[PDB]
């Protein structure tokens, strides 16, 4: 059992026995599973095939909170850098300013911050390159997306390991605080 909190979306971000990793001492690999919340009958293939938008003004779906378990946990709103290029760029500027400044309070010395800065800046420039990274689905906490806050984007990907689609959340260490709960 682990309780997850962000700098901005700290309040209700996440809280369950989720498998999590720290890669490169930079990013948390937070694994989930593709599921649907359907208030009547949980069927994963029993969801609205959203061709264009699925923006049906009177009932977008049939109470099918379709997505991955990571997103459906706290109800994170989807965004795609294809159309959301400007909005997502705003959150990226918020992100890099937040994470480096967070570390500038932790370190200040230019030993760890400037090192971290090369890693995270280099990481995101590679990570946002849709040529191969087009398997990313960008999400943001309902709280941060309501007030246009300085909260970061939850970077989701679907991955194909041993014939299984595994959706893994990517978040930076420097805006996330893992709170272990083992009595």
């Amino acid at each position: 059992m682990l309780i997850y909190k962000d700098i901005f979306t700290d309040d209700e971000l996440s809280s369950d026995s989720f498998p999590m990793k720290l890669v490169d001492d930079l990013v948390y690999e937070f694994k989930g599973k593709h599921v649907v919340r359907k208030e009547g009958e949980i069927v994963l293939a029993g969801s609205n095939p959203s061709a264009e938008e699925g923006a049906e003004d009177d009932g977008s779906d049939e109470h099918v909170e379709r997505g991955i378990d990571i997103v459906l946990n706290h109800k994170l709103v989807e965004m795609n850098c294809y159309e959301d290029a400007s909005m997502f760029k705003a959150y990226i500027k918020k992100f890099m300013k937040n994470v480096i400044d967070h570390m500038e309070k932790n370190n200040r010395d230019k030993a760890d911050v400037d090192a971290f800065k090369k890693k995270i800046q280099g990481w995101v420039v590679s990570l946002l390159a849709k040529d191969r990274f087009k398997n990313l689905a960008f999400f943001i906490g309902e709280r941060a997306a309501e007030g246009a806050e300085n909260g970061q984007v939850a970077i989701i990907e679907y991955r194909d390991v041993d014939g299984t689609e595994v959706p893994t959340l990517m978040l930076v260490k420097e805006a996330i605080i893992e709170e272990k709960c083992l009595e």
